[PDB]
């Protein structure tokens, strides 16, 4: 009992992904950093858990919680932020896009307005 019920789940988050990735700084960030991609993500951001990364789990179930979208996605944004100093529109980026995958991530999971606080 209990298995199908985890697809629909993961349609609604792959729609947050794909909505928040096509705002536009996620566009510099849609594939996994490495030594080109990224100025050393991979030599200070161990976990730097890019959009293209977190994706692909939520292929897979690996996303299915608010709680583990938002754990990996502000990984990227924060660490995304401390090895990306206010240049040009690195660091407006992730905070852009920060604030465009909270409002998205409060569309899956509507009860009807809000919540509490």
């Amino acid at each position: 009992m209990e298995e199908v019920e985890q697809t629909p789940l993961q349609e609604a988050l792959n729609q947050l992904m794909r909505q928040l990735q096509r705002k536009d700084p996620s566009a510099f960030f849609s594939f996994p950093v490495t030594d080109f991609i990224a100025p050393g993500y991979s030599m200070i951001i161990k976990h730097p858990m890019d959009f293209s990364t977190m994706k692909e789990k939520i292929k897979n179930n690996d996303y299915q919680s608010i709680e583990e979208l938002k754990d990996n996605f502000k990984l990227m944004c924060t660490n995304a932020m401390i090895y990306n100093k206010p240049e040009t529109i690195y660091y407006k980026a992730a905070k852009k896009l920060l604030h465009s995958g909270m409002k998205i991530l409060s569309q899956e999971r509507l009860e009807h307005h809000h919540h509490h606080h």
